[PDB]
């Protein structure tokens, strides 16, 4: 059943699906420690097709595949591929799908993963499509939260920053729909969460409050998920200069924060999280990075139908 | 011996008496948990005569009586009684005392409880007389302190706010006379503790320092008992506007406070304690409210001669 | 081998020597607790020759000698000795050395201890020579650090204040040469550590960074060793007025400090460490004073050849 499934939008997953990925992720995590080399993916090839920059998503996926015993092909720069000669996206996928058993694609255009999944008879995983979705990030974010707070429900989660272009929070907000939590969306009014998404989450009954001042909600938050201003998604630099550096987390802001407050960030960060926060017990973004491998290993194995 | 005793001024109690009430209070507290319904007061009626507003003192006393198995009569508004037709206080008590086995009275005039106790052959408990005394508050405050710090002596207690009109701190300061503690009275010079009381406490040998700046003493305090400015006791509003909002406890003030510092407040609070303090480990005012029932249950049982 | 050795410069000790003193110091410490009176120094006399003021170094040494079972002679003020008649230092030592079995000298001129050790056939211990060295302070500082952090290496130590005239940090920096630590020298540019010393420490491979702003390094420090501005060493008061009160440690500065950060100070302190820091878990300067006796007891016993 998991074999052949795509991972395009977090909205295509139920609470059971997410739960399964996270439980399976823990499985492979421990399993790795024991064997130090798994073989579920022996004879399988993962093609990582990145049309925009990535450090974590590409490297953790390729890392996961090797830990699973598979092989990896792909490109990190579209300029080196034949898209350079003018080839289209659907032609690229139709050709590359014949070389691998699973595709992971990051593209600057929203809906690129859906288009790829449509014309591929190989499972397609969305590593980020424009400012739309980022399903595997959400899945590793939820893994981290459950791992850190031991449990899902009963949490007050705050999403800060560029909620408008941040594909990470678009998916993360949608996934939280299956959990009993109070969501707080803190951001400049120019970078608010897509109305439709905030609408839907309340169309299902979730306490969602949109605010501009962080200190208003800081004190009751269990989770503070910080984001980066997606400079590369703005219409032009002027549109970005108008919201530049207009939020940041540091020791001062953390004065009115609960002792158990945990701060996350999909990364990379520019300056929205002062490095002084790093040494604090609050910071968990680098532990967040770590969980990406077992979560991505679970996804690869599941979708390749090897576990 | 306890049967028939009144509870007018905390000065009418020895260290033994206070200790007994607190030990007995713990007894009934645990006992309640077990039986979930006691009967010491079966066939006894408590008359709560409140001539001014109350939430905690009236409700906790009535609550205590029911937990003890007794019945309750009384009025929360004098306007609904025959004092409306012009009846005096002593006539009110002489008549009502024939209907109950114990009276709890809160009146806006100092000495009202003494006058009531004088003309009643039923035990009379002072729930607050003007800006004079508040014995059961002090008794539940001491219960809370011993309960929180495990013990009485060796503490540095700071009383902040309206020490002039605050009947709660007038009694609380007097009771502390039996304990080895350093008292700090922080308040505007217009709202200082009644000279006589501060005099007496030092006439017995207690280190009592009166200051205007809280931060001067904040760092060495074990207990910080905050009070509300008694607006309704001032000569007129102008007299109150001159000391309005001139003290408050929040996270900033708590920067220079000991980790074990515990903050109390007889309540209600207007703005003298910022709600951000609520989530902190320092706040114990709502735990303070809780202890009022077993303390008041102990007092009712003792004075009714049923334990 | 230890018998007859002098203690002039911390540079005359190897890592083995320092380690031995500290282990031996722990020995005598526990031993004292048991017997409550030792006799290693029975029949031995310590002469404390102080030509400048001292509270800790003189008193802890005399204290140590008595705990060891020895006797003490000496002067705290040179004005009362025959140096008053014009006697020289070498004549003073040559004469006094005939009366005791060990000398402890504090003098305002750099090299005074070396001169004393040269013309004495009795062990000479430098309790401070001008702004040059202070070996027993360093030895008790290292004892405190190992005692507090359980271990030596892997620490980030910050030395703040008057590093120019502070004989305490001149020796302390030199001793740290044998340990794997990152040293941070924070001080006004007018009070920087003697170039030669900072040079040498890096000539051996130690990460040594000299800065003016404390907050730059505060966050990563394990140890913060504060010093006093050596007013009495300045050319004149004007030279001292130019660097007066230009550093201090208080709760504000400690906002960006690690929870395990430990603050030390050889003492006395004027105002460079706000007394509010005292109650904090960071302060250990008075525990630092305590360790001086067993460290000095170890030194006396070792050098007198009685252990
Ligand atoms: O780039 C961001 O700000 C968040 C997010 N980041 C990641 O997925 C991590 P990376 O770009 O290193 O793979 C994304 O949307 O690509
Ligand atoms: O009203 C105050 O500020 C303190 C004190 N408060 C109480 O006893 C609680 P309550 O008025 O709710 O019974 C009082 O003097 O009545
Ligand atoms: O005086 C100082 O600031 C540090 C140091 N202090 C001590 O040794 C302690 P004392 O002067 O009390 O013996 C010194 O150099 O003499």
């Amino acid at each position: 059943d998991w074999k052949g499934r795509d991972v395009i939008s977090i909205r295509d997953f139920s609470k059971e699906d997410i739960e399964t990925v996270l439980a399976t992720a823990e499985r492979l995590e421990r399993e790795l420690k024991e064997k130090g080399q798994l073989e579920y993916a022996k004879g399988k090839i993962l093609a990582t097709l990145f049309f925009e920059p990535s450090t974590r998503t590409r490297l953790s996926f390729e890392s996961a595949m090797h830990r699973l015993g598979g092989a990896v092909i792909g490109f990190a720069e579209a300029s080196t591929s034949s898209v350079k000669k003018g080839e289209s996206l659907r032609d690229t996928i139709k050709t590359v799908e014949q070389y691998c058993d699973v595709i992971v694609i990051r593209h600057p255009k929203e809906g690129a993963a859906r288009l790829a999944a449509e014309v591929a008879e190989v499972p397609v995983i969305n590593a980020g499509d424009g400012s739309n979705q980022h399903p595997t990030q959400t899945l590793l974010d939820l893994y981290t939260i459950k791992k850190e707070f031991g449990r899902i429900d009963g949490l007050k989660i705050g999403l800060l920053g560029d909620l408008k272009y941040g594909r990470t929070v678009h998916s993360l907000a949608e996934a939280l729909t299956f959990y009993d939590v109070e969501l707080y969306l803190i951001s400049p009014e120019l970078l608010r969460m897509p109305r439709h998404i905030v609408e839907e989450l309340r169309e299902k009954g979730m306490k969602v409050v949109e605010t501009t001042t962080l200190e208003d909600v800081i004190g009751k938050l269990d989770v503070l998920y910080v984001t980066r201003i997606q400079k590369e998604r703005f219409p032009d630099e002027q549109e970005y200069l108008k919201v530049k550096g207009s939020y940041q987390v540091n020791l001062k802001v953390l004065e009115k924060a609960k002792d158990e407050l945990r701060i996350m960030h999909p990364l990379p960060r520019v300056d929205e999280i002062h490095p002084e926060v790093d040494n604090t017990k609050h910071a968990i973004y680098f532990r967040q990075v770590f969980n990406g491998v077992p979560v991505r290993m679970a996804l690869l194995a599941l979708v390749l139908g090897v576990i």
